[PDB]
Formats: C-alpha cells, sequence, structure tokens
C-alpha cells in the first residue's frame, strides 16, 4: 500500500475539482496530479491522489475502483509511489 493511488478511466472533461469532490467522499487529499491538454482543457483520463492516512487510500482502491462515473468505470489501485514525486514516471510504464 501507499498514500497515493492511482485513478484511471476518467471521462475526460472531468475537472480536478470535480475529481477532488470525488476523492473528498474517501477522505482528505493532501495533493493531486492530472494532466489537462492546454487549448481544450480536457484531462487525459487519469488522476494521481494523495490520501492523508492509509485508511483513505485503502477505501480509495476498494470504493473507487469500479464507481460508475458517468458512462465510465473508474479503475483504481495504489501507485507504486509512496509519495506524489514520482507518478510521472509510474505511468509512462503503462
Amino acid at each position: 500500500p501507499s498514500r497515493v493511488v492511482y485513478l484511471g478511466s476518467i471521462p475526460y472533461d472531468q475537472t480536478e475539482e470535480q475529481i477532488l469532490d470525488l476523492c473528498s467522499n474517501v477522505g482528505p487529499v493532501i495533493n493531486l496530479k492530472m494532466m489537462f491538454d492546454p487549448q481544450t482543457g480536457r484531462s487525459k483520463g487519469y488522476a494521481f491522489i494523495e490520501f492523508r492516512d492509509l485508511e483513505s487510500s485503502a477505501s480509495a482502491v476498494r470504493n473507487l475502483n469500479g464507481y460508475q462515473l458517468g458512462s465510465r468505470f473508474l479503475k483504481c489501485g495504489y501507485s507504486s509511489n509512496s509519495d506524489i514525486s514520482g507518478v510521472s514516471l509510474e505511468h509512462h510504464h503503462h
């Protein structure tokens, strides 16, 4: 486990604020990394979310995985990273 989770299969128009609001139902979020196209504002379909504690990140993996958001079923797993700084490395191997 990690306090950081990966969240994937996110509908592209969902904003950082909407993903933050979603994740808040799990627990407090201390960091959130997403990517958006500078011309369209559309995201790339994923986020890394760092929670305040491991109970919360466990709950994220259990309860955000399979969560229906719009027409999509989200995927959620633990990040291989213990902190938010290295997550870009991880994602560019997928």
